[PDB]
């Protein structure tokens, strides 16, 4: 099954995932100087104020904190979107050292991880409908640099030593996400895609130009999770991005001059 590594990792996923040759890829260099700044895009309006995180789950490949996507609890609208996305879950992708780690680039720089907060469009009812849809999904991602601890992070980096393993999970209600924003919301947009298998075109991607600082023990914490299950030889978790993809006919827009 597919990975990270040099056996099942992103050169391979085009076997059993075709669409990773295709025309709307993700993540992409952002080339800073060629995107143009379009002044119709509007203000992102990201409302997380009735968020209700459930859980926190080692997928194998990442963590994810769970939302309650029952109801328009959490959603983003705006920008660059038509109508309403629900916020369903939030994971990141980091390195083995601060010097990678994200997947989205800009000027080819890559920072240490990335955050990911996905949300569907309710216009389709479920996540499962949304994600055969062109339009069913945004992605709001934040990226991390090291330097002064970030205080909203702490809460997740506790938690991570009980769910070390593939399979393990945790309570994990109570978290606002708003403690993980910038300062600013102004972002670059592009369509893309999934960054894993199965890479399904379906992303309004949204990538905030402010990256985030974390400590460089709260990232070490991230890089002591496992890949593998509970009594398998130890794989850490870390390199779980994907590199850039081919921009192929697609423009980047800023929403900041
Ligand atoms: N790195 S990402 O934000 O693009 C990303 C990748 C994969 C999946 N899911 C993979 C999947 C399984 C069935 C359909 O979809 C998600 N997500 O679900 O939020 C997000
Ligand atoms: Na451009
Ligand atoms: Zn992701």
């Amino acid at each position: 099954h597919w990975g990270y590594g040099k056996h099942n990792g992103p050169e391979h996923w085009h076997k059993d995932f075709p669409i990773a040759k295709g025309e709307r890829q993700s993540p992409v260099d952002i080339d800073t100087h060629t995107a143009k700044y379009d002044p119709s895009l509007k203000p992102l309006s990201v409302s997380y104020d009735q968020a209700t995180s459930l859980r926190i789950l080692n997928n194998g490949h990442a963590f994810n904190v769970e939302f309650d996507d029952s109801q328009d609890k959490a959603v983003l609208k705006g920008g660059p979107l038509d109508g309403t996305y629900r916020l369903i879950q939030f994971h990141f992708h980091w390195g083995s050292l601060d010097g990678q780690g994200s997947e989205h680039t800009v000027d080819k720089k890559k920072y240490a991880a990335e955050l990911h907060l996905v949300h569907w469009n309710t216009k389709y009812g479920d996540f499962g409908k949304a994600v055969q849809q062109p339009d069913g999904l945004a992605v709001l991602g934040i990226f991390l640099k090291v330097g002064s601890a970030k205080p909203g992070l702490q809460k997740v980096v506790d938690v991570l030593d009980s769910i070390k393993t593939k399979g393990k999970s945790a309570d994990f209600t109570n978290f606002d996400p708003r403690g993980l924003l910038p300062e600013s919301l102004d972002y670059w947009t592009y369509p893309g895609s999934l960054t894993t298998p199965p890479l399904l075109e379906c992303v309004t991607w949204i990538v905030l130009k402010e990256p985030i600082s974390v400590s460089s023990e709260q990232v070490l914490k991230f890089r002591k999770l496992n890949f593998n299950g509970e009594g398998e030889p130890e794989e850490l978790m870390v390199d779980n991005w994907r590199p850039a993809q081919p921009l192929k006919n697609r423009q980047i827009k800023a929403s900041f001059k």
